[PDB]
């Protein structure tokens, strides 16, 4: 139904409103990319992407205001397969579908020339009252390789969402190759998601989250403007580098996240001298089985205040980390951007973003492998990693380009992983006897 008024989330409430500061801008536009390893044929991925498209609400969506310039969330559906037309017999516009096919094939350096067009993708302003906040390509690479993009406004498509999407695709692609009937989207409903957020707000765990907030951070100004889109500046690491976070993991008890989560505070006390650190956590914001399956923005970040005193092992930050991190799950419901505007100022440190697994998509054939092109602006730095130790990682240092240059950060990244390798590698070790010249 098209007059129907959909409830924002609470993230997709933050995003409206900080849109609304910079109306014209594009610094909530994020976007992520498969590396695919084999040939895909675009005519039928073009049908797949409508199709799948036609069953993400989220990406049928368009953002409208009533009289008081309050957002709600209006769907529209795409123009039915085959279909030319841009509005239904009522007025109501379709979403449109695009797939790209960029061919750099025959060019010089296709991996470097796509990056550059996500980029310039990625600076392109999607006005919010447009339905279709999303914009895709495929890329041929040559050599039967191809690069699908996956562009979004943030207020429609989390990272948990994105691997969603890329699933989804895969399977409707898989279906109409080997011409089965495509198996029904089985997504969550956002408006039971709205409904459980509003419960929540109206509950006594509101209350004592608040409190429980309020009171660890009543006194500390953030340590590194407004929030841009970053320079992101990525660094792979194969599995002879990784695999020692794995063995850190083992031994501490500790799952990897955490391990790298004390790795950036053993690096910013290290750094900074500072034993009053703070690291920002992302948390999914998805609590119930709907939730879980439901494509949209509800993702939440948290502050993570961690004491790291002198003479403190690697393995003693890990469970300074953990016993952190135990209240900030129990607590997690809260908005951190409550948190905010309830201690008024500017609380938050470097964000980071360790992804979750997410098993290679499959076309068929061809596989794909996630990458971060770009996970959100940010007025310092979002460090974000995708694999695993066993796969190998990627890292990302997203920087506000105000605050860093791209080489600030490729120095800061090469600077990081040796530490947090050597950490790993004996977390019996004294932080502050760990040599990082
Ligand atoms: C005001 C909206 C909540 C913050 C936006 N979230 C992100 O940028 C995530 C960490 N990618
Ligand atoms: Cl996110």
């Amino acid at each position: 139904n098209s007059s129907v008024r959909h409830g924002l989330t609470s993230a997709q409430h933050c995003v409206w409103l900080a849109q609304q500061l910079d109306p014209r801008g594009a610094h909530y536009r994020t976007g992520s990319c498969l590396e695919i390893d084999g040939p895909l044929d675009h005519a039928v991925l073009s049908r797949a992407l409508r199709l799948t498209v036609a069953g993400t609400e989220t990406l049928c969506s368009r953002f409208l205001t009533d009289e008081e310039g309050r957002p709600y969330r209006a769907y529209c559906p795409p123009a039915p397969e085959g279909s030319a037309a841009v509005e239904d017999p009522d007025g109501v516009p379709y979403t449109p579908v695009l797939l790209r096919h960029i061919d750099l094939s025959g060019h010089e350096d296709p991996e470097g020339e796509a990056q550059r067009w996500m980029d310039r993708d990625r600076a392109t302003p999607l006005p919010l009252d447009r339905p279709g906040l999303s914009s895709h390509a495929l890329f041929t690479l040559g050599g039967g390789r191809h690069l699908y993009y996956l562009g979004v406004h943030h207020i429609v498509i989390d990272g948990t969402s994105m691997a969603l999407f890329y699933e989804r695709l895969a399977e409707v692609y898989r279906a109409l190759r080997d011409g089965r009937a495509v198996p029904a989207a089985a997504f969550g409903d956002t408006d039971r998601m709205v409904a459980g957020e509003e419960a929540y707000r109206a509950s006594a765990r509101y209350e004592r989250d608040r409190a429980y907030w309020t009171g660890l951070f009543t006194d500390p100004e953030p340590v590194s403007g407004r929030a841009l889109a970053p320079t992101v500046r990525s660094l792979g690491l194969p599995p002879e580098r990784t695999e020692v976070l794995g063995r850190a993991a083992e031994a501490t008890g500790a799952h990897w996240a955490r391990v790298v989560i004390a790795g950036v505070a053993a690096f910013l006390h290290r750094t900074t001298g500072a034993r009053d650190v703070v690291v920002s956590v992302p948390v999914t914001g998805r609590y119930g089985a709907n939730a879980r399956i439901t494509p949209g923005m509800v993702s939440n970040r948290l502050p993570l205040r961690l004491a790291v005193r002198p003479g403190e092992s690697f393995a003693r930050v890990v469970e300074t980390v953990s016993e952190a991190m135990s209240g900030l799950l129990a607590h997690s419901r809260f908005r951190g951007e409550d948190l905010d505007r309830e201690l008024g100022g500017a609380v938050s440190g470097p964000t980071v973003n360790v992804m979750p697994y997410i098993r290679p998509v499959d076309f068929g054939g061809p596989v794909g492998l996630m990458r971060s092109i770009s996970s959100g602006p940010t007025t310092d730095l979002n460090i974000v990693l995708t694999g695993t130790p066993e796969s190998g990682l990627r890292v990302d240092f997203e920087g506000n380009p105000q605050v860093y240059g791209g080489q600030d950060l490729t120095v800061l990244q090469e600077r990081f992983v040796r530490f947090l390798a050597e950490l790993a590698a004996d977390p019996a070790a004294t932080v502050d006897e760990v040599a990082l010249l």
